[PDB]
């Protein structure tokens, strides 16, 4: 178990951005602007700064050319100045590396902290930041399928105990967790901004990053993602969905970027911030739990997420779990799932709902 | 292959009505009035006559207590009592059997004419029924998922050429196709009112009821109704969808009743009326021609179907499809399909997209 | 009274197109375009075709510039080439003046027949058309506020019972109406394709074009065009609504283009295509016919309208309603509407609501 | 100006509920419940405690039965036991009269501190309430029209700026405000939870309450509250909307209960959780400030709002606003508003918009 620091932990507002490493930076800003509308910040020939409609920070979104696509940073805005040197001493006394910029990693960032956190995922910790025009009433710009605001990350770790814990003590509260009768927990969502959550543990193989989440004002934008995407015929790269979530109540699909960077359309989940707000637990078995319209999890769902970068640039290598496989205990060979509890009509033996089985 | 008559054909407005049997009254009644919110023109201990929200005919449904669940009639209202006769004369020159009731077979329905049709099925053409209260304004009673209109009914059948050929001699026009590049045809969509179809043929075993389909206005109408089945936790009553139409391009759900008959929610096809109105001809291996966003297809889908009855009430024989399965040659284990036409990436082959193989 | 000739009606499809005459056809090209996103079929210095979404005619707006900002041409589309022919002895049998062009008025358009119809209004009846790609599920064109269809035309006239009549005869059907107890009508919406109307008669002034009507899929949609409007800041031009009409049940809004030609957009009325339809009729002093939330209705959304054209492009006379009006009946000084018939409560007198 | 107390201000959450006394509460009832949908939490004779689809605290809304329409409290909720502690403190130290009840003042609220707020307001501020189920996924009583959560109160006060610095103190950052080019504040709108706004001020004659408002989902629920009161032939109640509002950027409505207090629902306005969020001060003659679409405010708008009544229950007398009148200046005989900052065009003087 990750030890509860002395020293106080850094107050954490809200998830802010993600710098991700791509390969082909032309093919990528094709994606997120032509495809998916986000506004560009500044650009040249090496990044790409992208932030989302109702924005007032510099961006929710660095594209950065590389070697190796990975997520190299998941930036968290804390509410001080001196914040980031809470940040500091906390991390320090958990014994991670960290690194401390004054005037920032990336454009647009002042004074910054990032760190390899307990989990072997780059975090960073900043609270100065280059404000821009916030563009919430631009509908002279909005577009069919407008991305409003950046809402949260999900991680895959092999042992979410052992990361919810230390969430936990950083003051992410957990608003909903699956488990099964048995002990496992599969995964877990916590907050600081009072909805569902800013980032969510998944178990699996990792460290990796599973996703990046943006929100829209209605469900027919996320439908016009989806219908755009066939109108470019590029239907293939929608992962997963549209449906809605067991787990949050949002609405939701994923699709994948060019480096196989998977991001979800999200909107219309509810408020945490009540400190006692209460935790809904889900089991692994139940057949509404993810898609509450009992639509399968398509197996990369589950197998597939992106590399994170170290400090120094290097790909973090991956721990294996040894926690039971939500795949493989639900839509593997000796899987289960029910629709209702207790009942056998609907339920489901060895594959996935709705007549499919593991490709 | 079917003769077009000398005698002139019936004029038809539109898909009227079905009669469908039912096992079980009070559960066919929770299904249709309390998850979908249908509204009842007149009910008995054998009978539910159900209607649309928009709709001033005295019904679109009834749900008809028998020994054995089946499509009784499919009901087309024709434009003046005189093409009641026109109908009769039509058929008989066919050399179907027909029954003419001068006060109708079932009611709020007069004078009106059941057919054996030339592929099996139960037609009925009928012009007078009792008005009833049009609904259309009453919002102190709109549902969150209210079914709006009666849109089209589609039938399985073998030959899907044959029976095209005879539906246009009777005046409905094709407005879109499946096919391959060796000349099987796969499906056909085909219209009197001015919308992609009141009427559909699907390549299969029959004759056979696929299903029948209803309207709502808008997107999200249709998701509350997935939605609901979520929260009544009968989410494996949700066959296919919520989607995205190629053909047609309509936005729908399908959903199985407790007689496993398939209900389609459908909603934003486009005009057809004009009589030179553009035919859409699909490839059978483009997988966004179903699910726009190239969602795979239940096998189900494909092969479960209803029923059929003939005058007298029984089972209607089935005849099996000689010609090429739509699901074998798309996703069975030598099936394939693709996204981009040519194109390696985003195809699949011998198995249905986004990671699934067949149950 | 307006005989019906003994030659046949023409089969009347639909509404196609309107051309209007624009005095500035880039700021025109601004609204239509920039502003609403009609996708052009083409252009030139003098003119500009715009087709809706789901559209495969050439056109559903033909902007031409021109000294006079006009309706020149209310367009439908008949059944077959024959209906053409039709069209021409039946307006001529009528004593109305028509002209016949083998090659068509505008881009796009073949054999076509335009006629200074018996209430004044220069109407085309055409069934040659160049198709184009419909762009029904170009996705990667749809906008936050798309226009889908063209749904219809509403024309100012003085004595609705008289168009009406001739309207019914040409094949149209009523499917509302708006009268009072001592017996005027002051409007009525009449269909050929299976909606709640391809054109609609106002009482009024006239011959003036009240407005042209595009649909959309859904209600946001119509929102959207408000809020654009807004950030463009040209909220000013918003005239009436967004609301629920009584009359139709449908969503809309009306905007005005550079010209003051009004133009509605529209979504979800009902389906009207058999023979039996039942006709609704609303009492004018209801004030949920028109707007079923009871907002009330700008005066110049009942006294403005654009001028029409004959076919040299002259300005069409205006003959005055005698008939009583709609707007002092129900919103001036001697008027008064209501709720609840019967109830004083939420009535309103000598002022319009709210 | 109300002094910054020594004593450290609790830390309020959120708007968490309203008190509104009724004088018919079987015709409340038909309104709150068959009209509008929110669901009973709790009722008996002489109250009706209603909540919102996703709320899981025990109420959003207590109709109490009583002989004259007012708002009773407004509660918010505080973020741990302690500061029901730091609120009691911190309103003795500004002098006001405060009354702290152990087992609360209505039924699924605990510990809970009611005070006479420096501008004559009835606030609550409490941490224990019954949590109850909640209702987020029961799409089976899902209605066309659902309000979702409590998002709002807005408070009608003479003086502006004094109410303003006293709520910042209190913790409330300020997010939006209207004023004009003269040193007048006409609005201002401030936050806890992390939208636009717990509550407002808006100035008037005071003090009064102007408005509660619930959220919906989506825009299209707004609409189906419009025609839904359009087939109760019930229109009249509407009194201003639907529309889409400048400040705040939300889709809104505006309608009266039968004692004409005044509820908006209210949807999809942007975060402001971020401690430096820009704020934004729009000019009082703008015509897009308080309807983006430019669409009249009706007079009752600004000149109607509800009582509010002290802790022994008795109405607080009215005290008048001094500084300069919104209705006066933008839709009165000598008003003035612009669509264009500078246009003439699209200018109205002495008259509201839209003719
Ligand atoms: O699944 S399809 O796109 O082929 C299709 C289109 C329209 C329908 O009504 C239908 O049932 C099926
Ligand atoms: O305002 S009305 O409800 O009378 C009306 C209904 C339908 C229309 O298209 C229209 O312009 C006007
Ligand atoms: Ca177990
Ligand atoms: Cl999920
Ligand atoms: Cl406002
Ligand atoms: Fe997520
Ligand atoms: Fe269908
Ligand atoms: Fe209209
Ligand atoms: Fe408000």
């Amino acid at each position: 178990e990750i030890p509860k620091p002395v020293a106080p932990a850094p107050d954490i507002l809200r998830c802010a951005y993600a710098e991700l490493v791509v390969t082909d930076l032309a093919k990528s800003r094709n994606f997120y602007v032509d495809v998916l509308g986000l506004h560009v910040s500044y650009e040249d020939e090496n990044q790409i700064y992208l932030r989302s409609f109702e924005e007032f920070i510099h961006h929710n979104l660095v594209l950065t050319k590389g070697p190796v696509a990975a997520l190299k940073a998941m930036a968290f805005r804390v509410r001080t100045p001196e914040d980031v040197d809470k940040a500091e001493a906390y991390y320090q006394e958990l014994g991670c590396r960290t690194e401390r910029r004054k005037d920032g990693f990336v454009k647009g960032i002042g004074d910054a902290l990032r760190v390899e956190d307990p989990l072997g995922f780059p975090y960073e910790f900043f609270f100065e930041t280059t404000h821009v025009e916030r563009l919430h009433m631009r509908y002279d710009l909005y577009s069919a399928g407008e991305l409003v605001r950046l809402d949260h990350f999900n991680q895959v770790t092999p042992d979410v105990p052992r990361g919810r814990k230390y969430l936990e003590d950083l003051g992410f509260r957990v608003t909903e967790d699956i488990q099964d009768d048995e002990g496992t927990t599969y995964a877990a969502w916590m907050h600081r901004k009072g909805t569902v959550h800013d980032t969510a543990l998944t178990g699996g193989n990792g460290p990796r990053l599973h996703h990046v989440a943006f929100s829209t004002h209605e469900k027919h934008n996320i439908i016009q993602i989806c219908d755009k995407m066939g109108a470019l015929r590029i239907s293939d790269r929608i992962e997963r969905g549209p449906g809605r979530h067991g787990v949050s109540n949002a609405f939701y699909l994923y699709i994948l970027d060019p480096d196989n960077h998977r991001i979800e359309i999200y909107t219309q989940d509810y408020y945490t911030g009540d400190p006692d707000n209460p935790t809904i637990t889900w089991n692994v078995h139940d057949n509404q739990r993810r898609d509450w319209w009992g639509n399968p999890v398509v197996p990369s769902w589950y197998t597939e997420a992106s590399k994170v970068l170290d400090l120094d640039g290097n790909v973090q290598e991956i721990i294996e779990r040894t926690d039971d496989s939500e795949l493989e205990v639900t839509i593997g060979a000796d899987g289960f799932s029910f629709t209702r509890a207790g009942d056998e009509d609907g339920s489901y033996h060895g594959q996935a709902s709705k007549g499919f089985k593991l490709g």
